[PDB]
């Protein structure tokens, strides 16, 4: 049915849609860390593309206040089942914050979400709040460009890669397109081993602060 495709789009939206087995660490686990590490019941929390609210249901509780964007409707009415502390609000990101947002906010993060937030800081972030992301490549430029513009300070930074395989040709072929790379048989049928097509999986995870 139709009616799956959009819901598994959607529950998907900031994952990589391929089947995919890690041979190493997952590369999302010292975001993990870090985001924990941050959490204390004083903490007001701003998650810029918030999704179905994984996040929020699973680290929203350790927070103050986890308020929670993005512009899906029917994907937020998961997202507040999914966690009922959560403050959440339609939003696309531009112009005038939603009414009610609730800033200022000691954390702004976005796990592979909106990088445009970062242009708002200077509204969103009470003193001393961190911004935490991890974008879904090994380097994404537009982040400490950003972070720099509004005079914020990188505090951590992380490159991360692990190899993984694409089980099968389909998966690889499906990667190829989320990529706007597509893929060849050719390099199936002469590289693919047992476990499938070898690629790295990379993240660029970033802390930063205005000091
Ligand atoms: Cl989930």
């Amino acid at each position: 049915r139709e009616s799956y495709d959009r819901l598994a789009r959607e529950l998907g939206g900031y994952r990589h849609p391929w089947a995919r087995v890690l041979s190493g660490p997952d590369p999302e686990l010292t975001f993990d860390l870090w985001l924990s590490r941050l959490l204390t019941p004083q903490t007001r929390v701003l998650e810029a593309g918030c999704g179905h609210g994984p996040d929020a249901a699973r680290f929203g509780p350790q927070a103050a206040r986890w308020a929670a964007y993005d512009f899906s409707p029917e994907l937020l009415k998961l997202a507040r089942a999914n966690a009922p502390h959560a403050d959440v609000y339609e939003w696309n990101g531009k112009g005038e914050l939603p009414a009610g947002l609730g800033a200022p906010f000691g954390l702004i993060v976005s796990r592979r979400g909106p990088t445009s937030v970062i242009l708002r800081l200077p509204e969103l972030a009470a003193p001393d709040a961190h911004f935490l992301y991890v974008g879904p490549r090994l380097n994404v430029p537009e982040v400490p460009e950003r972070l720099a513009a509004v005079g914020w300070d990188i505090v951590a930074e992380d490159h991360v890669s692990v190899l993984a395989h694409a089980p099968t040709w389909e998966d690889w072929q499906m990667r190829g397109e989320f990529m706007g790379k597509l893929a060849r048989r050719a390099d199936w049928d002469a590289e693919a081993t047992v476990r499938g097509m070898p690629y790295r999986e990379e993240r660029h995870l970033v802390l930063a602060r205005q000091l």
